[PDB]
């Protein structure tokens, strides 16, 4: 009953997200690759750890031109499901919308290693110019659809597992929906849907929910999966204890009054959004030639 | 017979190096590619020693231990474990007694911390009132160190008896290498990584040069060169890129002898010979915090 309430409202993550094997390790390469930003440190495996829940576990770092500013690096786990993948902006500019080393200094660089070159071969059997940004993002893309975490504790309740869950545990999922949670955080995500004029601040609890400066002006109500592992949390990455956001979110002009035992519940329930984590090889990155563009310095 | 030479000069890299021994492995992986275990929470080992570099950064130089005299070039953690001078620079003295910010408390806190880190470190070590200890800490993340070896070359087959496992033109850099007194500094099975002497690179205002230290009681380290192809940039300063250049910078002072285009060239193409199997390492799932992991710096 709970089930088919829930079944209305979120999806389980499928086993596998929906050449292909090449085109996965050239992902996996370019991923883990530090040569691929302008400095030379950062790999999107940096501040995307595999080993962390696929985030950097700071408060916030900055990686994408896009930003606009400091931003909490969300999970590149399940990432590829995600419809709304910003974290905030004008409304208007993120419909349309959907850090330094340009288009042009990438495609040099993999152009630059024989390795990237056959690897790019292997990729995109019959081009004559493989080696091309959109190649370059679409093996990325590729191994980032590897990066799922699929048979959560909640997916499995949700399969049909009566016990896959906790007693509390479900009634953090009642009260999940119940409480108008499901409303922006729901989807196969658990959130990763839609942005909202809404943002969670430190005051001078420690941190509230406050409209934008402008309804125009959105903040992604993002995916819940595996939360547990990828605190901080909010845009600003101020909150570190799961409980405290539930509780910044429940008791605000979003949610409403929740109790200690309440919440509680609800953020066990999230817990069970956390899935197996993904297997992954640190790749062997090319090798550099005396082309390769070098690090920033 | 030039075989005979060289073996009398280096060795090659084993299958597995002289090393619960998994469970500490495993441990050791994770500390190894947790980034919660410096300060600031960015930089775990693999970030500045990257499995999939080589085992280094790839940058000119950067910051990761207390001992270090200054920004240096990072060297690969592949077959480090074999190392005997494990420094880049020093006083003599202070190098031979010798052998960043989140002090041995810290890290025992951090890892402490998390349930993950406690029954990972039970397992590595089924005996100890506090298997959470520095020293084992550290004991963890060498097990896993031991892993990062690159054994079969090209030049260790050579070694091994393949005549063919080397060109001419390789088999002319090694005995060039031998020859012209290369190997008097760096040999042994890393061919390098052995001792310090009074000399560094330094960029001139070629655009490099060997030139004594100030004091010869201040020493560099003749860093091993095995994976070289794959840790550029070179030297403790990182400022030559050119794997050749670096070559030659060194043939071409009192270090070397004169060699002329061809010896140069190879002598760099004997050292593309030392670049071995790279392993496969599996990035560890690094266990969850709690709300007593020290938060990252900022
Ligand atoms: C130095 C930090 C940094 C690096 C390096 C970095 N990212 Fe990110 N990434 C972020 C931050 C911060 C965000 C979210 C901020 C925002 O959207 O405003 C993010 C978000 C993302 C998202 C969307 C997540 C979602 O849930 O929709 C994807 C996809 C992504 N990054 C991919 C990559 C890839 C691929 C690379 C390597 C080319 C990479 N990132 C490198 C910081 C980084
Ligand atoms: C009006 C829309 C809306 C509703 C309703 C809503 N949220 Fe959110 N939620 C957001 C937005 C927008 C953000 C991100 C903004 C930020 O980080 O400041 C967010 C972020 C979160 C986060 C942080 C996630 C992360 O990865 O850091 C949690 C946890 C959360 N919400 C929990 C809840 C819970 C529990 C409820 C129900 C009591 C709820 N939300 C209801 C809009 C909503
Ligand atoms: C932010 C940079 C940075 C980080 C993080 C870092 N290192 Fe290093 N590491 C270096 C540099 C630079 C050197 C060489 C400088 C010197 O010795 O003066 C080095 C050298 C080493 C060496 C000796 C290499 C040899 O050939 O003898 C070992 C072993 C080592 N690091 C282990 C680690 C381990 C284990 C960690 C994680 C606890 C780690 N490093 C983290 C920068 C870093
Ligand atoms: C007198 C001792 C000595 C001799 C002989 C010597 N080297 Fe070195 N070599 C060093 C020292 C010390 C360093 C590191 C100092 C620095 O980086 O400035 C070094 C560094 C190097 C490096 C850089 C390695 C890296 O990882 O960045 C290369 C390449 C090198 N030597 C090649 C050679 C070659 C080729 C010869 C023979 C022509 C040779 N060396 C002879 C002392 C020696
Ligand atoms: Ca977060
Ligand atoms: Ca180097
Ligand atoms: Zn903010
Ligand atoms: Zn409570
Ligand atoms: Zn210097």
């Amino acid at each position: 009953a709970l089930r088919e309430e829930a079944k209305g409202l979120f999806e389980v993550i499928p086993m596998q997200a929906p050449v292909t094997r090449d085109k996965i390790d050239l992902g996996a390469m370019l991923f883990f690759d530090p040569r691929m930003s302008k400095s030379g440190v950062f790999s999107c495996q940096s501040c995307h750890n595999v080993g962390l829940g696929g985030v950097d576990g700071l408060e916030t770092s900055i990686g994408h031109g896009w930003q606009k500013g400091p931003r909490n690096a969300p999970t590149a786990l399940n990432a590829v499901f995600n419809v709304a993948q910003f974290w905030d902006g004008r409304a208007p500019d993120l419909a349309a919308q959907a850090m330094n080393n340009t288009p042009e200094n990438l495609v040099a660089t993999v152009q630059s290693m024989p390795g990237y070159v056959e690897a790019f071969a292997k990729a995109f059997p019959g081009q004559k110019d493989p080696i091309s940004f959109d190649n370059f993002a679409l093996a990325v893309e590729a191994f980032e659809a590897t990066l799922i975490t699929p048979n959560s504790k909640f997916d499995q309740w949700l399969m049909g597992a009566d016990g896959a869950m906790s007693a509390d545990e479900k009634a953090g999922l009642k009260l999940f929906i119940d409480t108008g949670c499901a409303a922006c955080h729901n989807g196969i995500n658990i959130g990763g849907n839609g942005y909202y004029p809404f943002g969670v601040v430190e005051k001078p609890g420690r941190f509230a929910v406050t409209a934008t400066a402008d309804d125009e002006y959105v903040f992604r109500a993002g995916p819940l999966r595996n939360i547990a592992l990828t605190a901080p949390y909010f845009h600003s990455g101020k909150v570190w204890d799961l409980r405290e956001a539930v509780s910044v979110m429940a008791n605000s002009q979003l949610g409403a009054t929740l109790d200690d035992t309440q919440v509680d519940q609800i953020t066990a329930f999230l817990g069970t959004l956390t899935g197996e984590q993904p297997e992954v090889v640190h790749p062997i990155l090319p090798v550099r030639s005396a082309q390769t563009p070098r690090p920033e310095h």
